[PDB]
């Protein structure tokens, strides 16, 4: 590791932890782990304000359902917005993955196993994000910065 916040090593799922200094343009956050085989049909990574879960700037939510698709959304003052759905599944049940979020001024760039998968254009100010959560059908090796 060569970043500036110590990695969360082998974090238990569900996980919620502080992002030191908050999201910043240029910050890269990696979630590295394995999708579980028979422990649910969904997982999510949430970039959120505090630990309540009612204000999530970016919810990245693969669903092994209806062919496999990924939901991208924002929750503000407790309410979900209109979902962006990509109708391709880049993960696989039982399989290891490397999931990398690069914060840019206009969007998150989301890379799955070294391929840019989606760009989520910010709906709310990313500076207000100070917490990352991961939940659902995954086990994690690390979350790094
Ligand atoms: C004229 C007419 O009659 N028209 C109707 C339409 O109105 C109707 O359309 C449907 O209308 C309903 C409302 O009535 C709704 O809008 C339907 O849309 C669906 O809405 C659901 C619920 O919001 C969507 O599912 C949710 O999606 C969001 C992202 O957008 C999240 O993925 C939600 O997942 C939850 O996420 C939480 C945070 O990560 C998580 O909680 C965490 O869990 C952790 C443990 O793992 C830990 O506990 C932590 O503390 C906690 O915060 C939850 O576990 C997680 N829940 C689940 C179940 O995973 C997700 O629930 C859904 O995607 C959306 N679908 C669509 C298509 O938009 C809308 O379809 C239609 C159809 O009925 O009929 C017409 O006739």
């Amino acid at each position: 590791f060569s970043g500036s916040q110590a990695p969360y090593l082998s974090p238990a799922v569900p996980f919620s932890g502080t992002i030191q200094g908050g999201l910043q343009d240029g910050l890269q956050i990696t979630v590295n782990g394995t999708v579980l085989s028979s422990s649910g049909t969904r997982f999510a990574v949430n970039f959120q304000t505090g630990f309540s879960g009612n204000d999530i700037a970016f919810h990245f939510n693969p669903r092994f359902e209806d062919g496999g698709y990924v939901v991208c959304n924002t929750r503000q003052n407790g309410s979900w917005g209109p979902e962006e759905r990509k109708t391709h599944m880049p993960f696989q049940k039982g399989m290891p993955f490397d999931l990398c979020f690069l914060v840019q001024s206009s969007d998150f760039k989301v890379m799955v196993n070294g391929i840019l998968f989606v760009q989520y254009f910010h709906r709310v100010p990313f500076h207000r994000v100070d917490t990352i959560s991961v939940n659902g059908s995954v086990q994690l090796s690390y979350i790094s910065f």
